[PDB]
């Protein structure tokens, strides 16, 4: 379909908290180590002030922290989720389908992927490369998208609603049952793919 509606918000949500983009790809690195992430370890690795760190992640109010107030999650978390993200053994966990697409690249690591149809339960997954995904396991695996909603925490308005689909049709049935998310849309997991690839692309653009 036409993607670029979906781009352009996910780009600009980003994009409404200076440096999100610069301090995104610093803390993926060092959550998919496995282990909880110090905000003063992040600021030396941003060569930022703590202020600086801190605006950016308050923004991202679902931000994860554990009891040493450590950051064990943005995006990619330590925390359980029904999205499976292994990188080596690690056993780790992404918010959304979409950003198990992604991340890969952004870290520059194969992951493999795995979860449940949000519509029948069955399990999926995948081999997700920084340039291909590979061993799509059913083949037809879909995944739903709506509109990235402006002034809103990413998670709670976009991709809370992004999730992985046995099938096209069985994704199609789903979504005709919900009709109050505006630009609800189902998608393959390859067109999926390939929308994570365009977001990044300008997400890159866009660091300094
Ligand atoms: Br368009």
């Amino acid at each position: 379909m036409k993607l670029a509606p979906y781009i352009l918000e996910l780009l600009t949500s980003v994009n409404r908290t200076n440096g999100t983009a610069d301090l995104l790809v610093p803390l993926l690195r060092e959550l998919a180590k496995g282990r909880p992430v110090s905000r003063t370890t992040l600021a030396g690795i941003l060569d930022w002030p703590a202020e600086r760190v801190a605006a950016v992640l308050e923004q991202a109010t679902s931000t994860e922290y554990d009891k040493d107030g450590n950051i064990i999650g943005y995006g990619l978390t330590l925390r359980e989720t029904s999205y499976v993200f292994e990188i080596d053994d690690r056993r780790l966990y992404a918010w959304c389908a979409l950003d198990t697409l992604i991340f890969p690249a952004l870290i520059g690591r194969t992951a493999r992927v795995s979860s449940h149809c949000a519509a029948t339960g069955a399990p999926v997954s995948l081999t997700v490369s920084p340039s291909e995904i590979q061993a799509v396991e059913p083949a037809g695996m879909a995944v739903s998208l709506v509109l990235p909603q402006e002034a809103a925490d990413v998670r709670q308005s976009f991709c809370c609603h992004v999730h992985f689909f046995a099938s096209v049709p069985t994704a199609e049935d789903w979504a005709s049952k919900h009709q109050g998310l505006e630009g609800l849309a189902i998608v393959s997991v390859h067109e999926a793919f390939g929308l994570g690839q365009e977001f990044n692309r300008h997400l890159l653009q866009t660091m300094s």
